[PDB]
C-alpha cells in the first residue's frame, strides 16, 4: 500500500530474456502456422469467431516497440495464440498439435528463465 513496498524481482533484462523466448518459439519447426497473421480474408470464419487475433510476427513487432508494459502482458499475448488455435482447430489436425507443442514449449521456457 501507500510507502509499504515489497521487494519485488529485477526486471531490467526482461525485454531482452522475453526477446530471447521469442526467437526460440520463431525459430521452431512447429512455428509455421503462428509465424504470421491469419489472412482474415482467405479464411472463412476467422474474423468471425476469433475476437483477439496473435501471431508471433506481432508479438515481435509490439515487444520491438514497447508496447508491453511488462512480462506478463507478453505472455498472454504468447498465450492467446496457442488459445486461439485450439478454438479453431481440431487437436487430431497437423495445427492443432501444433499449438499443443509450441504452448508446451513456451511454458517450459517461461517457468525455467523466470520463475527463478
Amino acid at each position: 500500500s501507500m510507502s509499504v513496498k515489497k521487494p519485488k524481482r529485477d526486471d531490467s533484462k526482461d525485454l531482452a530474456l522475453c526477446s530471447m523466448i521469442l526467437t526460440e518459439m520463431e525459430t521452431h519447426e512447429d512455428a509455421w502456422p503462428f509465424l504470421l497473421p491469419v489472412n482474415l480474408k482467405l479464411v472463412p470464419g476467422y474474423k468471425k469467431v476469433i475476437k483477439k487475433p496473435m501471431d508471433f510476427s506481432t508479438i515481435r513487432e509490439k515487444l520491438s516497440s514497447g508496447q508491453y508494459p511488462n512480462l506478463e502482458t507478453f505472455a498472454l499475448d504468447v498465450r492467446l495464440v496457442f488459445d486461439n488455435c485450439e478454438t479453431f482447430n481440431e487437436d487430431d489436425s497437423d495445427i492443432g498439435r501444433a499449438g499443443h507443442n509450441m504452448r508446451k514449449y513456451f511454458e517450459k521456457k517461461w517457468t525455467d528463465t523466470f520463475k527463478v
